[PDB]
């Protein structure tokens, strides 16, 4: 029998999401197994559990962004520069590795989207125009950052069957974090101002790699082991439930301890 | 009979006031009449209906903000520049003709205060840091503003025996609509700056009188008249509770389909 | 007797054109007197005073610029949308009152015009392409303006029995100064795009009245007074010969010390 | 014993230095030996034998850029962007490997100074002000640079006892050139805006090293060897004088034939 609607629900309530809360997701569908529905069952089961009083929010960012394009031949370059279309919110796609659970939540009934393409977030419910609400360009995972507001209103990640290193929270740790040197990138990217293309210079720190000897599953597996968050079983996969601010809090001092 | 606070947070609940919400108070407290405990008690009404979840913010300003100086006479003026104190937002006083309530917010515990003299929000809970950050000192009321994250985080202007042409978020609908005059100003301002006080020029623009042929008071009564907002009693007054991103949108299209491009 | 290309020409280098200089020309035509061979005479005599390597300037403008239609009632602008040229820079009239001279020069061989159709400068010599590219449609006469180029590379203005009150930089000067109050206008304006008609809408300072109590015969006069420039005859007219950056220099100040911060 | 004034000025001259032409000088003063009056005589000597109808470009920077911030620990560039002054053009040293002279012509009497910082030119005479104007901050070798400019009014090159390595102006024959790959650097610089420091990101194409399997002496050294140029001495030093329209179009050639896609 595939997993229902109402079983997620519950499995969802017993691993201690409540009502009203603010929950950030991680997921594989394929870690939960057959649901009765498709995937959109496990979205509705969430924000049932959260009720309309609380926000679901996933990472969606953006799958073609044309942030490589310094490394292409120059004439090549010059067609992306013409012909590539701009970061539009209403259409651009999740990427595909975030899970098609993020694109699935993208294209979700009153979605709010935050600004920031490369660091793009979807989110649905009470605060989710709060949560996506003037994302800055630079720095997308700093203090003008949806990670921000939900550690700010004492929100959660919630990791379902995802890998512990995707937990993208905290990449807002590594901005907190007061470390020896931090490696800072700067890449082009196509946005719309005044309804019309325009390619601007977005500066961020270097989120595809750490910026020293570090892993995220190494936090989080130190987190887990000194009592950090829940965990339970929600259909076939296993799954995480940890507060934002302990779980940054906790990420920050670890980094700083080894590292500052 | 003085009404209590239990009854205030009833009636806040009856008009539709709830748990979180961000929400802009203008406020009469003649209008509300008398209050068992003072106008503090229409304040911490108001706190416990949105909770410590919610954030109550209003519009504080500079009671003795020295932007006519330029209007004066040399030798005048020369004396305002030397003595005259910065806008310090410990203790620069909110303008009185924004109600007292504003100066009795501006003073309460946890409070925060937007950086922009003129302009300057105060507010009080859980989104009071967010709102007030980074006030931008030129176009005080434009999308550096608290009044732009208002509308971006989808919050509500509260309306408590207040005539509707006090709704200062009209002023953010001003900056956004396309019209074919505006009035720019530069005027100056004492702030604090590294602890010391500096004189700077303050760009924004004029709100002190309308950029065309129209009132506040005028689009807002469109608004009500068209079915915006909920309308109901509080104590004595009469209040509305208006979507800060409805009544936006509602006032930009208003004033660009008569003045626009 | 008229006045000869060779008396011209002697008359523009006693007043101190020099070869290679970037010149901004207004003038009156009846002001010069009568020239042999018509005001084509006046334009050649000063090119051949300034030699190839030089360049010679004038605003020309649109004649028929259609930005008074939101003044109309709907049904009379709805046909201006429909059926009013746009500005094509090969045949756009200059405005009269500019002087016929600016629609003589439109009309030169190897000359360039800028896009700016309210703000549109001709432009025929060394620098003609350099000071009339990339004329931005908003703030004509601002910091993407060939005033602004003008100055940059430090060319000249020559009133030719002009009026001192028709010394367009003066309006860059505006532009520059920092003063208390500022008028923004918004106006449509019909363009070509691709080859195609399209109605955009241009910001920009107003032009048609200062933006404070002053007038541009003020400010010159009082820049001749402390001498500025320098005067002399061509033909019957007075002319007066001013570095469009020291003018504008001047003109900041002028405005921002009466206006200003 | 010591090089007279008179003597270098007949030395430029016979080199093909001309009255009226725009010359950029790359130079050693080691090189050129004992000059009677030291390195201020080289300069005047060569504004000489270009007259006050001509004009002397050299290539000044900013010895004090700090653009390597990224690279410092982080609590290292935080100090920087506090304390680090901006590029004030009016005190900013140029750089001590473009030569003394450089500096030498920056603090020259009537000189002016391009805007971009790390490209930044100076320049003294009749197109002293066009050369420099409008210096675009992004790309600063390319369009709107002084380097386009020197080509457009037929300039010159003069290497005083300089290595073929250091023509600058090859740096804007890179920028032309259609090349297969060129690296992009984008780095942060302390600016000026409204009279305070601001902190912004420059884009530009490497200028450090170069885009592919190339040296500019190898690209001079081709030149001259297909008849580009004349060779001469001035001083003790061996002197090259290109015509900057040529060896533009001779560079960007010899790229792209070698590295083009
Ligand atoms: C990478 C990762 C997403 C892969 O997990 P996954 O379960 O294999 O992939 P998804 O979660 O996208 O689900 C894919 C399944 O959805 C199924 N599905 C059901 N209905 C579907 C529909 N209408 N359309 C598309 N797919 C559908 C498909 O069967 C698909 O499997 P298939 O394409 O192999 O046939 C996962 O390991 C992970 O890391 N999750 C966390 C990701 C994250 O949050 N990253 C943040 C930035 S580090
Ligand atoms: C102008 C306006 C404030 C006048 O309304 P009001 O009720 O008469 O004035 P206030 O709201 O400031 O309340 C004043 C009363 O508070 C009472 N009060 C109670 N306790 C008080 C205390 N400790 N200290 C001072 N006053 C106290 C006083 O009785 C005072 O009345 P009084 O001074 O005449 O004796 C009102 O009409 C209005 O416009 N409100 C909206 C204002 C706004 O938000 N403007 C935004 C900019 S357009
Ligand atoms: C308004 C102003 C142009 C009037 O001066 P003016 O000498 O009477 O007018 P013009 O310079 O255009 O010369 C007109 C004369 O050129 C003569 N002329 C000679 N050949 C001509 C020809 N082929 N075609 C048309 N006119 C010709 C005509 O006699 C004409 O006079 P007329 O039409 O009355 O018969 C002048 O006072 C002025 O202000 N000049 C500065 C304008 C300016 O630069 N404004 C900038 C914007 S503020
Ligand atoms: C690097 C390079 C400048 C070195 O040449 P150089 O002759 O040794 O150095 P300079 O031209 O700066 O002249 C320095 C000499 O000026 C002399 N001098 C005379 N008066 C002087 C004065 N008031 N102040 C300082 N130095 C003075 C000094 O003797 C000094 O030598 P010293 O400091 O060792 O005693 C030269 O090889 C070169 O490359 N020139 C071209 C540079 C260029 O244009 N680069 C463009 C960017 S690639
Ligand atoms: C497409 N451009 C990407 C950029 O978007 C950027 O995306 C990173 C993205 O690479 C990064 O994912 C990394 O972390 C994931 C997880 C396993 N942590 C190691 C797996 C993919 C791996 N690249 C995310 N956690 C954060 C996200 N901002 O990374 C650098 C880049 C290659 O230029
Ligand atoms: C007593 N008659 C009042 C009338 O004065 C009226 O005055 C205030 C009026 O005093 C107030 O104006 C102030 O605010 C203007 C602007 C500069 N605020 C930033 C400039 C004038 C300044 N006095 C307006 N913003 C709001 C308006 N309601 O209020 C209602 C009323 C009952 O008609
Ligand atoms: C008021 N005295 C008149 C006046 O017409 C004057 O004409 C023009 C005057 O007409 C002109 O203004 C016109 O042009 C303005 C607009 C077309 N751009 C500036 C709007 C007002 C309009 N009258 C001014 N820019 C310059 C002025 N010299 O000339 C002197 C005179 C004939 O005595
Ligand atoms: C201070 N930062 C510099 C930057 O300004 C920039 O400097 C280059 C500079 O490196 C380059 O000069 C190099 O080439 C010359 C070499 C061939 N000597 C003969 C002079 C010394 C050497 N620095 C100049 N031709 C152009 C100049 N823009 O690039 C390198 C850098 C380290 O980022």
């Amino acid at each position: 029998i595939p997993h229902t609607h109402a079983h997620l629900v519950d499995a969802f309530q017993a691993l201690g999401i409540r009502a009203g809360q603010a929950l950030m997701l991680h997921a594989s569908v394929k870690a939960v197994g057959a649901v009765m529905g498709g995937p959109n069952v496990i979205l509705q089961a969430l924000m049932d559990a959260l009720t309309p009083d609380g926000t679901l929010m996933m990472y969606a960012g953006w799958q073609d962004i044309p942030d490589f394009i310094d490394s292409l031949p120059d004439a090549l370059k010059a067609v992306y520069l013409e012909q590539h279309p701009p970061f539009d919110p209403a259409t651009a796609r999740a990427v595909r590795e975030n899970s098609v659970l993020a694109e699935f939540l993208r294209t979700w009934p009153c979605v709010h989207r935050s600004a920031n393409p490369e660091a793009s977030m979807v989110a649905v419910g009470r605060q989710a125009a709060l949560l996506t609400a003037n994302h800055a360009l630079d720095y997308g995972y700093g203090v003008e950052s949806p990670l921000a507001k939900l550690v700010a209103i004492e929100g959660y990640v919630l990791m379902l069957g995802a890998p512990l290193d995707t937990i993208t929270l905290l990449h807002h740790a590594e901005y907190l974090a007061k470390m020896r040197h931090k490696n800072v990138v700067r890449y082009p990217c196509p946005i719309l101002r005044d309804g019309r293309k325009v390619w601007v210079t977005v500066e961020d720190y270097d989120t595809g790699d750490p910026h020293d000897d570090y892993s995220f599953e190494q936090i989080a597996r130190d987190y887990v082991a000194q009592g950090g968050g829940t965990r339970g079983k929600v259909g076939d996969a296993d799954a995480y439930l940890f507060a934002a601010q302990d779980l940054t809090r906790f990420a920050v001092q670890w980094l700083e301890s080894r590292f500052g």
